[PDB]
């Protein structure tokens, strides 16, 4: 009772009261009540500088609302700012939520062409949405770069990329924006061609530049392809999560490896791939390739090198001696403070640190038991397993890890209060799915020493976990799992100190943000592609999928 009349807000079908354009600060993690990125900030952390809850209250948490969400997979993230949350269901549904009660504001509801006629099916999963100026920002699964109008989620613009739906391209990551420039990239992998990452106008919707990355005949590295012809190179793309550095201005992606995975099926024997497996830097008006390192060569085993990777300053200080270290880089700078690029890459499970700057090779460091890799030099270029190489049909390929890793899209976080990289692993191997050798858990999450390499942790627990972890300044580390725990660990431990249990697979991403001093953690649910792959390995826990929606926990009151 305002006026005498009945003021509503049609769930739905109503706007925004008050939507103050997203700024580059905001986005590089500047106000730390928002989350408004997929990793919290553009430098990719996972983290939140919110500490309401913490190791000493986190056993209370409740549960504040949920929502229904579409279905599909549900690898999403509630994109939270000013106490809206911006929400990427499957299937190009995007939704503006009151974050405080879960009361509907806005949806956009795309019109898509029957699923039979996609041959890419991973593009109806949707990691992120993205925010900039005064627009909500997606790719849609046939392939479009979208702009909706943040306040009423009313299209604003639509470009088609080419070649989605029949012909494959699709994007399942979602983009970032960086000074005016929406940069996505691509998934292509059920496509007889390589894919790409485009920078797009955020205001007009024209494509600016597109990077490929697989060599013609009279480019450096085409005689790194085994003499197969530039139209049997298929499949290369750069599907995973997108992060940058404002002050370098530098973007950083990676590229993944060329289909079939065998090299003989694809004549490439011998073949190291250049284009593929590699970690660019990058301008974000232009494209131009800055520098870049190949962090799986000769990929046989689909390793996908697109997976985040952080930029943290850290003292450089490698332990030679830690455990799974590969090498060390030949002239790292001991001692000295760095600006760098360091995380696991490939589902391989190794992290690398580079100079975010020049992209020298600082180390490299192995978690999960794996055997593609024969050994990495103190420059980092990678040497394979010959003996994992498919050849003779009737010989036992027992490689480690798996085809969803070891590590996977779930992303890993970052505490700056201890220097600390937090990664979701999977302990598994497979017949080129079971628990590697003296294994009894599937799931495990790695908490590493930036500075040293060493691990100074590690959780485990029977069911696979396969979603992401969410750190914070309260000393805890968020994570889902499989069997559809959603859990808090102490950050200094590994310990679980609080846990619930949604209805499905805890399969999205976890993010926090702050209303009226409230904090809230928010988590996507239901399940994903990964929900019932580990059956064979870990039977006896109930990993089940349905119930997909977002779901908000916070103290009492
Ligand atoms: O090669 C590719 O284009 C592409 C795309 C995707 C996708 O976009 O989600 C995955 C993979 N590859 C892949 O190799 C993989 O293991 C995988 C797991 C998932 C998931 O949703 O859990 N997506 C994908
Ligand atoms: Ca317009
Ligand atoms: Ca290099
Ligand atoms: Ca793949
Ligand atoms: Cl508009
Ligand atoms: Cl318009
Ligand atoms: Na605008």
């Amino acid at each position: 009772a305002d006026g005498a009349a009945a003021e509503t807000a049609a769930p739905g079908q109503s706007a925004i009261e008050n939507f103050q354009p997203v700024t580059a600060e905001d986005l590089a993690g500047g106000n730390a009540a928002n989350w408004p990125i997929l990793r919290g900030n553009y430098q990719g952390w996972g983290y939140t500088q919110l500490d309401q809850i913490n190791k000493d209250n986190v056993g209370q948490l409740q549960l504040a609302w949920a929502r229904t969400m579409e279905p599909g997979s549900n690898e999403g993230s509630a994109i939270a700012y000013n106490g809206v949350v911006f929400l990427g269901n499957a299937n190009d549904v995007v939704q503006a939520i009151d974050g405080k009660t879960g009361n509907l504001i806005w949806e956009y509801r795309r019109k898509l062409p029957p699923a039979s006629k996609f041959i890419n099916s991973l593009g109806a999963a949707k990691r992120s949405i993205a925010l900039f100026g005064d627009k909500v920002y997606f790719v849609s699964w046939d392939n479009f770069v979208v702009a909706l109008d943040a306040k009423t989620g009313k299209l604003a613009w639509e470009t088609n990329r080419g070649q989605g739906v029949e012909e494959g391209v699709s994007n399942s990551s979602g983009p970032i924006v960086v000074d005016g420039v929406v940069i996505a990239g691509s998934t292509c992998q059920y496509s007889g061609f390589g894919c790409y990452v485009t920078g797009t106008d955020a205001e007009s919707g024209e494509e600016l530049w597109r990077n490929t990355f697989i060599p013609r005949p009279g480019e450096e590295g085409d005689d790194t392809w085994g003499g197969a012809p530039y139209e049997n190179r298929w499949m290369t793309g750069a599907w995973g999560q997108i992060t940058y550095d404002p002050e370098l201005d530098l973007v950083y992606y990676g590229s993944t490896g060329a289909g079939p995975a065998s090299e003989v099926q694809r004549g490439t024997e011998g073949g190291t791939l250049a284009g593929t497996n590699t970690r660019f830097a990058v301008k974000p008006k232009t494209g131009e390739v800055v520098w870049k390192h190949q962090t799986l060569p000769r990929d046989n085993w689909d390793s996908e090198c697109t997976f985040e990777m952080m930029v943290v300053s850290t003292t450089v200080n490698p332990d030679a001696g830690a455990d799974g270290m590969m090498s060390v880089g030949a002239n790292v700078p001991r001692g000295e403070t760095r600006k760098v690029l360091t995380g696991v890459p490939c589902k391989t499970g190794v992290a690398w640190q580079f100079d975010a700057e020049t992209g020298d090779y600082f180390w490299s460091k192995a978690t999960v038991e794996q055997n593609s890799i024969a050994s990495i030099d103190d420059k980092g270029l990678v040497t394979v397993n010959e003996d994992m190489i498919l050849k003779e049909p009737g010989k036992d390929y027992n490689y480690c890890p798996t085809f969803l890793g070891g590590r996977d899209w779930p992303s890993a976080g970052y505490l700056p209060k201890s220097n600390l990289y937090v990664i979701p692993l999977s302990n598994a191997c497979y017949d080129l799915v079971k628990l590697a050798p003296g294994k009894t858990n599937m799931g495990r999450v790695d908490a590493i020493d930036v500075a040293t390499g060493a691990t100074k942790w590690s959780f485990e627990t029977e069911a696979a976990l396969y979603d992401p972890v969410m750190t914070t300044a309260g000393d805890l580390v968020f994570v889902g799992s499989t069997d559809r725990m959603f859990r808090a660990l102490d950050a200094e431990t590994g310990k679980e100190v609080w846990s619930t249990r949604l209805p499905g697979a805890i399969s999205g991403y976890t993010t926090s943000y702050s209303i009226d001093g409230r904090q809230y953690v928010a988590v996507v649910a239901g399940g994903s592609l990964g929900t019932g792959f580990f059956k064979a390995a870990v039977p006896g826990v109930d990993a089940v999928q349905g119930g997909n929606g977002i779901y908000v926990f916070a103290l009492p009151e």
